[PDB]
């Protein structure tokens, strides 16, 4: 029935953007939350680390002439916005969700705390991690590996705009094939794009396997959770 | 020389958007900052309260489907992003600035604390207040009034897309006139929309005068603080 | 049986003062807590926003020559004292209660957080909100509307020294009559005293109805909760 | 010239009450502040620990019926109120003052942090410590000792309703004498109540000398810091 | 069956040191946690205040030339380390444990809060109090009395390297006898070593009885909890 | 005169241990501090990131049996202890220093905040960063890089038990040579272990140059900041 009991779902801000060129598209987020809700109702404990690219865009231009760290702090503030909207959407579906921020925040969100988050998962709630790792110069993928290892998740579900890992950029090379399973070293030796070095190393060092898939492809989240053939499995 | 020593300048997030559809427009924010950097060098202590309408656009549509309290929190997060961008802008021009948030932030900003805010104002720095009043259901203009009165500002400068208060909409009828100066009661009596009732009410009770004025027009700010004829002055 | 499931009870500090000229009168608070306990045991979820006038009195005089904001901060510190004593009194009756402060406090009380407070209500505990809205220049009534709207309460129970809304000050006009029901506009058109403008506007804008009643009039809290004829109902 | 450079002055909340039955008496607080403003201008770094007995009166009766830990917390809240009032008083006389709380406060005060407190003392400001030790069951005098030793104060000044330590109660017998100077051991041996045992014990272990003295008597403070004959000196 | 329902177990850092000359000895802590686990599974609610002498040793030498307060802060940081390891050890045995610090800490531990800790005990979890009282110049024993009184524990279990209270130092006087029961005054009159004055006074003033025993003596924790003859009972 | 104006000096906890088996060795810490106190007086702004290996030794054995996240937290607590000891050392030599923690601490230290850290650096103070990145699974060297780049340091000084990077281990073969200067890519290509990959990767992306060098050797630090030939320089 269920292959992965506890998962850390990594969603980029862009995933909530749909076709729009900025922000959150109501239809996309509803479709996404609903799909996550489905696996939760199947009893899966879900942890979500969400990015802020969809909202950073509106401030990307100015970022250029800003101190990178500061630009990154705005990015983190952007994730919190997606975290909030994401939670609101779950409550609408009858699923309770809690937002834990890596940087302490008064009323918008609870501060990250391992014991509480684990509990929340157990209590059947979706835990949404905001503000990445709390530090600049680190990617969302990195924050996903960190929270994943901390939450003792069975695997990290890296959701992307491609339904898996290809021998080469499929969107620009129709003859590209999707790997069904690959190793960390293989991914490296083959210069395959899975995630940034730092995040990749963290997943290895913590023995956190990764499944790359395309969330927007209706039904694949459930397929991966159930063990069907979907996306690429990267293991150590 | 100087008409107003300490001023609380209210900036809508939209005033940093320029002609863009969303976010922060580089040339616009650089222009606005520069103009304030001008009065600052003239010995004016300036506190800023900024909205998040420009960034809120990308999540506005979704907001409608969300709880309002949660929507306002996203609005407050948006203002933090503008506050950082603004703060960084000032540094580039050699001016020192600090970001105070109504809600506690870990490393993005310092929590609001009157004694320190006033402290900075004396040290001749720019203080940008973010997160508004820290509470949902309150408008940015109310935050400005709150902070303006708390900071013991000589006047609140309401920057807007108009150079003053008119007896009628000039854009949709070039036959009206720009009030040079009105009184709170007259404004209310003549249904002149200066700001929402709560915000407006606070200024009166704290006896904080307002000066509505378009900041896009170069020189406008420089004019108001010097005492020239510019924008409407709502006083008591 | 029960007309209002979730209520925000607004108690002024003076209500806990009884006949004494300052502070908390043991007999009054016990009578008050007991009455609130009764409706909780009937299954009503109660949220309480409490004032500090009864304790502010001792420092009222000095306040006069103090900066208003500072005077207001003392008021907020006063509510926390009533919040504490109020909680202690419930624990004595076997009812668990939690104090959420609008301003973060280390060990005296938990910081306000919407998700937790809602939960507390559901868990059958009385939630007592202290420190108003966290900002100076705002009344307790305002803090009651805010928390009320945030807690999604069915109605706000404004407890006062009069058993309802009269055509004129009853304590000084024996021929005054009590309205059984009135509208927001009616209350305004008639210059009826319900609460301050800001708080009143917030209740309207959030569609939070109000029931004005006299808590000290033994048995009326239960009567209002049950639907009997008691106090004045102000709705939009 | 100056006998004590840095001093930790202990003020009971009652010493701000004057002849009133409760709260803060305007003329009294203005008198007391003024007297300290005097030694401050003389280059004395002054830290203050204030009790809350004056405000605690209005809730004392109820306290008896409450848990003691909770009662002490209300006592600590009371001290914050006096701290603010005191702080404001100093500003009026042109003196800068900061309020450090043992327990974290959001905007009412700054959390205690030694490096900053000492910082202020050097900057020639008045530092008023509130919330005592931050723990229930500890007396105000213990907080004074704690802070006195932490601040590396030359001496702790215990202001009281008496101008010194006597061989017997002078009020209830005008035949005793005011010890000019005693030693901790002598005090204990002769059962001279200077302060509770814990507080007293701390001063000795940290080697912090005490100077009991009535502050109501004009000039008293001025006398002690200058070295004149005034109040008992408990030393080691 | 069970004589003490809720206990505050005071463990010195040295107890976790075993024979080693520094730090935590895996075997000792496992033996200790297991023994505590046994009484928890019997339904006893356990509160633990732990010291840091075992880890302070490594920095004792440098402490000598440091400001005492600072030296004490390092001690508190040391308790947190034992608190952490202590918790980890319980989780391994299947017993949930929470670490509450007297000084607020972001992700390492929850800040001390009476309502939550009581709850935790009730929920069957072991609560471990770290950082003493939060202030320098106070012993661990003192922190044990404080938390004990706050948690309304039935008795404070002072674990030590001696199996009770002797007529004189047994390790250096073979003819020393163990008291089975003694009074506070008796302990004092006889100059018996139970704990430091401050801590002792606090236990008396709060009517918190004390049982002195040797935790390392396998099986005595259970014996004391069950009412058997073990250790010395000090009561008021 | 000065080669590097602002430097981020990385100190392993072991470098404060001297020849001892654990903890902090008085003569060693006094020597190391003194050496830095030297370059500071020369107008060099110095930020420090210190590890906790020296203190972690006493809990290392137990760590193996604990969850790694929890082990790393104990490691971070250890670094706070070294930070305090270090800070105190500087005071003794008349130098002012402040301790910034990645994780919020109540009174032991100030929470990390870039604007203030840079503030201090300009005020000519020593800033000691503790708790590393604030996240588990990240090495001390990564924290150094993070902070180094955040602080806009001219270079990161990696103090170690070796005076530079060699073509081969000199200790286990006196036939190699100390690279005078290498480039990131060369280092990686030649498998020269300078620091873990993540840490190393960050320095390159932020363009932060490293200068590996043994600090035990008196004069070493003094040499590097002046520009003399000392230790390997890994640049881009």
């Amino acid at each position: 029935q269920i292959k992965y009991k506890r998962v850390l779902l990594k969603l980029s801000g862009e995933s909530l953007m749909g076709s729009d060129p900025f922000g959150i598209n109501h239809d996309t987020i509803v479709q996404t939350v609903g799909e996550i809700a489905e696996v939760v109702k199947m009893g899966v404990q879900v942890g979500i680390v969400v990015g802020g690219g969809n909202i950073f865009r509106g401030v990307s231009a100015q970022a250029g002439s800003m101190d990178r760290a500061t630009a990154d702090y705005m990015g983190m503030m952007a994730t919190v916005m997606n975290a909030l909207a994401l939670k609101d959407a779950f409550e609408t579906l009858g699923i309770k969700a809690r937002v834990q921020s890596a940087l302490s925040m008064q009323q918008i969100a609870e501060t990250y705390a391992r014991p509480k988050a684990i509990q929340y998962l157990e209590e059947g709630k979706v835990v949404i991690f905001a503000a990445g790792t709390g530090n600049p110069f680190f990617t969302t993928d990195t924050a996903a590996a960190l929270r994943g290892a901390e939450m003792n998740c069975d695997v990290m579900l890296k959701a992307t705009n491609v339904d898996g890992v290809y021998t080469a950029d499929p969107k620009k090379d129709p003859s590209a094939t999707r790997y069904e399973t690959i190793t960390f070293d293989e991914a490296l030796l083959k210069n395959l794009k899975v995630m940034d070095a730092t995040a990749f190393a963290l997943c290895r060092e913590r023995k956190l396997n990764i499944v790359v898939f395309g969330i927007a492809k209706e039904g694949s989240l459930k397929r991966v959770i159930t063990g069907e053939d979907e996306g690429t499995l990267v293991h150590c």
